[PDB]
């Protein structure tokens, strides 16, 4: 019931008690681990509300206070009468910060308490949503000195009036299937791009076309908006030693902003809640650039480097991988756009993990996601045992809207 | 039930039914995943079911399930258990069991080779000297002048738990580690404790950076005894780099034969506490872990210094650059000397093929992603993108406590 985690590099042992406050289910059983699987009423709502308000009042050191009992009473009446309830600004801010604190797949959580929360619960239309999003984009980007932020649209009601951002991230590049047979641009975005085209987007059909936003308000049909080009900060990719690198014609955007997830606070569901921080280098240089089903550039780069590509054991892929990642970090730093390398990021996460163990009794962490996709064992998180469990408030996956939405 | 796994690079979806034959537990619950945790005498009563399920599997594999020979074997084992409290495997069952323990080993990326395993039956062994002889023969057979062959040597099973055979070494061949008075370590820091034990037992330590440890061997529950593997049987590879001529002057070498010796083999409820097995290296085990862990030889700094990388900031990726070069050197060196080794691209690609074949013909392939994914360049290997299901099938290889913690010293 009390659990130990060991670091095998340092021999440091930490004791986890926080997992006992765990609510949601993992996908694992006593018989089968699913650790590497990507996706494994009024009566219902009040326990969820109480659970949350209890942790909220405990955090401000007012547990069992009159003001605690009063709010619990208030929320109870509101659920009974209206079948839902509304969070106070304080509770919303606390909830959003804690959903991030609880994000077991996020290596950047040392930052969790420094989060700007934009309350967009007064939004009613897709145009309103677009305005809120541009303001988020501009605030967070901050001329390259990035600041974490989340923008929170109205909560789910009867589930027929959902707010959704149809994009998976606020800023992404289009993907196009070619007559040739190949894919132009980002192969991850082919289906979304087609939906944009079908809804009327005039596609430039280039390699790096910033997708339009497809915004859904109050369960209405989604609408298209183009983010002002001047608000989308992009970085051309060059290498500090290879002058040919720029000739590859590569660039990426500065703002990673996940827009397809669901924020659950006190049993309330925020289906539209785009949030953003800043990139760890490997996200672009390893995953976006080198996944075979993404921009898949390893071969071209290796060729420019004149590596022996005849045999896997020359480690030509590995050599080119390192260089691509050097070029990403270098280009972002030169243009003064916040980026973190995987050594620095994982080192900070270990410090955060120890902070969380001593101050909270644990830190839920998904090792499979936390360990960077290159140089795993030369980062300290590789050697760190982690326990994975689900705490609430949380960010949840949700089905893509085009499968749910009735037009 | 059916469980599906997806490869996110290829969209290939596989269906697992094999997990339904799993009996042992994982450490995980519906409330907590322990998938990154390193380590998460029976009765007649419990023994016969274990024997029976094993012999049912064995007899199905040979297409003789429910045969008279199958039924007679069950009766024979049942009577042996009732009468003696244990039973003896036939040589065929032992070979099958050992092959299956490997097939079922969810942390092993090399399992495409599972059916090609030389099994040495050492169940007639009675003394540490006898053990030493068996182990020398295994080393020589497996090494095969660099053309490595998978092998396992199987010593007598546990009886009352007071007469265990154990190899005290974690691997048959490993380098000594010595803690210095100034707190630095000479040699391999992983083996400091075991090295101290050896010295205490009377080993004369050379006290160098790459001293092959003596074997410490326990037979029949007796105090363990020291033996030096004949040096001529210990194949080693000096490490050099194909383009960097200074790499040789780091003084690095490694041994060719990885032979895990501290695990327990379970077959049909029987426990083989001494069962060293060996295959061949995947390059990263040496060039990433053994050389570049901070708690091991930790050579990253010295290599990057010699390469004149910018070491002032992590974001130059100097550690990553040196890491690749070190790993090129390990593969280059083994290949040049004609010692079997496999790179992490080849190994993982072979594992994916094995895994798909296993799904098709066996209904599953239990796999531990945390262990299967190599410790460098994770996502440019296909396994990173492969969803896996981890569960425990028998026969199996298990961890067991280090024997110096549990041994009752006789004197
Ligand atoms: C401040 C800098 C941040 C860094 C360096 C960072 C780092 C990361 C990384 C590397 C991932 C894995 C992404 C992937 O492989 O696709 C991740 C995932 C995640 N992060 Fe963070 N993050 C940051 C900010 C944030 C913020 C502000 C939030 C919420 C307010 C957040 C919540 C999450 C969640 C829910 C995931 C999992 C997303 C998914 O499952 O696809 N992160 N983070
Ligand atoms: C034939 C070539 C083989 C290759 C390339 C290979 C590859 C590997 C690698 C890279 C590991 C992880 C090692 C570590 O990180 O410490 C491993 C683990 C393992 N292998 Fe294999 N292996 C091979 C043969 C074998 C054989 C012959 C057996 C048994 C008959 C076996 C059983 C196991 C087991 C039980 C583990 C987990 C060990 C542990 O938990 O420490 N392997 N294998
Ligand atoms: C199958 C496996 O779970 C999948 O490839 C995961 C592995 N780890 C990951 N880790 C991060 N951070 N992001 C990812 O997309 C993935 N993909
Ligand atoms: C904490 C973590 O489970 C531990 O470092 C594991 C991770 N994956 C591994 N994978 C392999 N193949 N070998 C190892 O020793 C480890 N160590
Ligand atoms: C967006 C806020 C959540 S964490 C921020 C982040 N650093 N990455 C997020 C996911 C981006 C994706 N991996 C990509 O490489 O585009
Ligand atoms: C021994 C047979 C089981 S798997 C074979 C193997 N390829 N490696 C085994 C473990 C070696 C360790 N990683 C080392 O670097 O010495
Ligand atoms: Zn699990």
């Amino acid at each position: 019931r009390f659990l130990k985690v060991k670091n095998w590099e340092t021999d440091v042992v930490l004791t986890d008690t926080l997992h006992l406050k765990s609510t949601l289910e993992t996908g694992c059983t006593e018989h089968i681990c699913m650790g590497s699987i990507m996706l494994p009423t009024k009566d219902q709502l009040f326990p969820l509300a109480k659970e949350f308000l209890d942790q909220y009042y405990s955090s401000i050191k007012r547990f069992g206070s009159k003001a605690h009992m009063d709010r619990l009473e208030e929320v109870n009446k509101e659920i009974e009468s209206t079948s839902t309830y509304q969070l106070k600004d304080t509770e919303l801010i606390y909830g959003a910060k804690h959903a991030w604190r609880n994000a077991s797949r996020c290596v950047g959580r040392i930052q969790w308490s420094k989060l700007q929360v934009f309350d967009a619960r007064d939004c009613t239309t897709a145009h309103g949503m677009f305005n809120y999003i541009c303001n988020h984009v501009k605030y967070a980007t901050n001329k390259g000195n990035l600041r974490s932020a989340i923008t929170i649209f109205p909560q789910r009601t009867d589930g027929k009036h959902d707010f959704r951002v149809w994009n998976s991230q606020l800023i992404r590049y289009a993907g196009y299937k070619q007559p040739d047979g190949s894919t132009l641009g980002d192969p991850a975005n082919v289906q979304f791009t087609e939906i944009c085209i079908q809804q009327g987007w005039k596609a430039p059909r280039g390699r790096f076309d910033v997708l339009p936003l497809l915004l859904q308000a109050n369960g209405n049909d989604p609408e298209l908006f183009q983010i002002p080009p001047e608000l989308v900060l992009e970085v051309p990719i060059r290498h500090p030693k290879f002058d040919w690198f720029k000739d590859l014609g590569l660039k990426w955007y500065g703002l990673p902003a996940v827009s397809n997830m669901l924020l659950e606070i006190g049993g309330l569901e925020f289906s539209a809640c785009p949030f953003s921080g800043w990139y760890m280098g490997t996200e672009i240089g390893v995953r976006d650039y080198c996944d075979n089903s993404r921009y898949n550039i390893l071969e071209e780069v290796a060729k420019k480097m004149d590596l022996d590509m005849r045999k896997t054991s020359s480690l030509w892929k590995d050599q080119a991988l390192v260089e691509i990642n050097i070029a990403v970090l270098y280009s972002f730093q030169s243009d003064k756009v916040t980026i973190v390398d995987h050594h620095s990021a994982t080192e900070s996460f270990i410090k955060h993990m120890e902070n969380e163990y001593r101050c909270r009794g644990g830190c839920p962490a998904d090792w499979v996601w936390i360990v960077p996709p290159m140089s795993g064992s030369i980062t300290p998180v590789f050697h760190q045992e982690m326990l994975n469990y689900r705490l609430t408030p949380s960010f949840e996956y949700q089905p893509d809207p085009w499968n749910t939405h009735v037009w």
